[PDB]
């Protein structure tokens, strides 16, 4: 099975340009073999606000604003599933949101848990929890950017049966590369981070959208600074089975009652 | 304050001999200014056993045993604060132990929550907890080896108000060193991996005992395969706080209702 990220710069504020772009890239993963294709957070308005105006103004309600409807035409007209961030109105209220679409359509969104710095000021945190879409092949979870400095965020994933961690970013921090291969590691699952890059107002992003395996191998990574799209080979069966040796079963191991809340 | 390792080769049913090992290095570490030192998982006898009786046979009490004694001896002559991994003697149990002894006496002990292969064999599951230590000038916190595995074990000890993790450990794959970083860094704490060296009975440990800071930085790494101590100077204050930034505390930011559900 083949999965993909797709490392883009999201110009901020300009989602027809985006879409665009997302487009292009997403073809470009689908021609690769990819069948889930992961895309930044935040990827059709940009990510460094100064007002909530200016995002609100824009953002698109999920299923059936701009963002969504027009990954679905993608979804329908390249046959992959696609994991994507985006700004999303919801009434009055933005989320930080990872919509999944694939070719029949709207599968679902995740809404980020964990706000990352001025996030705070524009977006309401995650309401959704950790969710795992069934996609039949195979078992997607999402979370986005800064849920990967919690272990539970990856951890609350794989113990809901993800076999692929899927992980819209716009990273500013160096550490989550890093982080990545052990999330999969320690829950014995596939990771497709898929960072954006660029300058925003300022603010540079990390590129390095990475997947990682559950051996903690890092089978793709980007650059910093270039939009790009990586795929990797997965094996089902390797996340699938938690035992890492005979007598060690990474799941049936956890002893909860010890660990603090 | 300075934290160092010991990173020894424990000679498998040799306890006398393991103890003259341990405390040339302690005070080694001592001399070195370390006020706390990690010594490996079983120490005193040693990792591979064929059968429970050989272990059984020499397995010393807590505190009262033999290798609690000659421990609280070395902490009061070198002035120096000690964890190290013991084989624990209760009644007909044996659990896969860490003593923690200061100058004035023993201080307390850990079990080994998440027993590694054929541990299983041999040892009962630890059934004290993740503890964290309070030795006045800072918190240690403890745990064993495979305890590295979960991020749950560092997380508690964390969200207990270590200051540093002690880690006895006798490492045999080849993750926890990378690993170890993104634990501190998660938690920001520092820790502290004493790996054993050696190949026993054909089980080869991996030495590489390192110091993490909360910054994901190795403080300190040891040899593969030699014995030796390492120290490094740890930042207490960059410990207590858990901001990552003025909008961002880690602790604050769980979002704990959404984590394993
Ligand atoms: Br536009
Ligand atoms: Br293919
Ligand atoms: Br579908
Ligand atoms: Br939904
Ligand atoms: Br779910
Ligand atoms: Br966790
Ligand atoms: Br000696
Ligand atoms: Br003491
Ligand atoms: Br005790
Ligand atoms: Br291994
Ligand atoms: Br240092
Ligand atoms: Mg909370």
């Amino acid at each position: 099975v083949k999965v993909a990220y797709v490392q883009m710069n999201p110009q901020i504020l300009e989602p027809d340009k985006n879409y665009s772009k997302a487009e292009k890239l997403i073809k470009e993963a689908s021609k690769q073999g990819a069948q889930l294709v992961v895309l930044p957070e935040l990827f059709d308005t940009g990510y460094n606000f100064e007002t909530r105006e200016e995002v609100f103004e824009i953002a698109q309600k999920i299923p059936e604003g701009e963002t969504t409807t027009f990954l679905m035409d993608v979804a329908r007209d390249t046959g992959v599933y696609i994991v994507a961030g985006t700004a999303e109105k919801d009434g009055d209220v933005l989320y930080n949101s990872a919509v999944v679409v694939g070719p029949r359509g709207f599968i679902g969104k995740y809404r980020k848990i964990h706000l990352f710095y001025r996030e705070k000021f524009f977006f309401e945190p995650g309401d959704l929890g950790f969710r795992v879409f069934d996609l039949g092949f195979m078992k997607v979870g999402v979370m986005i950017c800064f849920d990967w400095f919690f272990p539970e965020s990856a951890r609350t994933l794989a113990l809901k049966g993800a076999d692929v961690i899927a992980h819209p970013a716009n990273l500013v921090m160096p550490y989550a590369p890093r982080a990545m291969p052990i999330r999969a590691l320690e829950n014995k699952v596939y990771t497709v981070t898929a960072d954006r890059v660029g300058e925003e107002r300022g603010l540079k992003f990390i590129g390095k959208s990475l997947i990682a395996s559950p051996k903690a191998e890092v089978l793709s990574m980007a650059s910093e600074t270039e939009e790009e799209v990586g795929v990797a080979e997965i094996d089902l069966s390797l996340v699938r089975n938690k035992r890492i040796n005979d007598l060690n079963d990474i799941f049936k191991d956890r002893r909860e009652e010890y660990y603090f809340r």
